[PDB]
């Protein structure tokens, strides 16, 4: 079967594991346990296509930055995640984009920009600036909430659709 | 506010009204009452953007074919719908594509190909041939079921994302 190797990349604390655990185990994780690298495989049917989602949950911590070049080489699509209440994570999203581009030696890499934690009333990054950023990148912009499960299948499935049209 | 004029086009019986009524009124319609043309306006928040979805539900019946040129001129994005248990509706989807292209005088029009009724066990159109068709068109392919509400917000929201990046 078709396997899709989807990498979740993003600063420390933005909710990566929390988007992968909602999708994989339908539970929101309230705790914070920092990831080094975690792999999840799930057979799913997306748009009638039976397939296997191989998902890598990576680290936000700059200690682990070294390993970035190894998983960007093997990933076919990247969820680039920032938290709507954290402007630095939003700015950091460019440090991943550039790095992914550079180890994959291409400008068009399948990617989705994900503004997570959209359940938070106290937002510092507005939709508008993240849409203009996704518009500049040429990728879809999806708001998500790992806690309400809002926008979660949507993000990962739109990523699958970006890899399919590439 | 941002308004998006989304046109639902597709052969007779494929489930257009049924996708618009699930989205608009969260009810599946079991009855068949043939549309001539229906407009639905709803203020929605998509990816944190408050906006208004202006939706036109059109006719499948070739009697009404004349009116096609008027609404294709004003629509900004088109849901092109076929039923998975009806190969002729799938073939018909090219007669709409070509017509839309031609009154809008452009090849890239925001559009999503939607294979509806995916709840049906007795499928005649396989994912694979509809994905290769969406892949040839350069548009996303979404399977939906107006009866289970599967893939319905996804289709209309991916259409909104196609209009936004255009
Ligand atoms: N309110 C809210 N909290 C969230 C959301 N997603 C994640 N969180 C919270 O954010 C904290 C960190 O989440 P986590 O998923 O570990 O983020 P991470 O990006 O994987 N951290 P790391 O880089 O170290 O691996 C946790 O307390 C978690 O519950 C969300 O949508 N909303
Ligand atoms: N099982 C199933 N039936 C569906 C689905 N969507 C619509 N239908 C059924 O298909 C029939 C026609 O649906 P309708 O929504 O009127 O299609 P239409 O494309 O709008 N017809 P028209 O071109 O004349 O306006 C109805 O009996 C309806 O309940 C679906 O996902 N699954
Ligand atoms: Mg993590
Ligand atoms: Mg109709």
């Amino acid at each position: 079967m078709t396997e899709y190797k989807l990498v979740v990349v993003g600063a420390d604390g933005v909710g990566k594991s929390a988007l992968t655990i909602q999708l994989i185990q339908n539970h929101f994780v309230d705790e914070y346990d920092p990831t080094i690298e975690d792999s999840y495989r799930k057979q799913v049917v997306i748009d009638g296509e039976t397939c296997l989602l191989d998902i890598l949950d990576t680290a936000g911590q700059e200690e682990y930055s070294a390993m970035r070049d190894q998983y960007m080489r093997t990933g076919e699509g990247f969820l680039c995640v920032f938290a709507i209440n954290n402007t630095k994570s939003f700015e950091d999203i460019h440090q991943y984009r550039e790095q992914i581009k550079r180890v994959k030696d291409s400008d068009d890499v399948p990617m989705v920009l994900v503004g997570n934690k959209c359940d938070l009333a106290a937002r510092t990054v507005e939709s508008r600036q993240a849409q203009d950023l996704a518009r500049s990148y040429g990728i879809p912009y999806i708001e998500t909430s790992a806690k309400t499960r809002q926008g979660v299948e949507d993000a990962f499935y739109t990523l699958v659709r970006e890899i399919r049209q590439h």
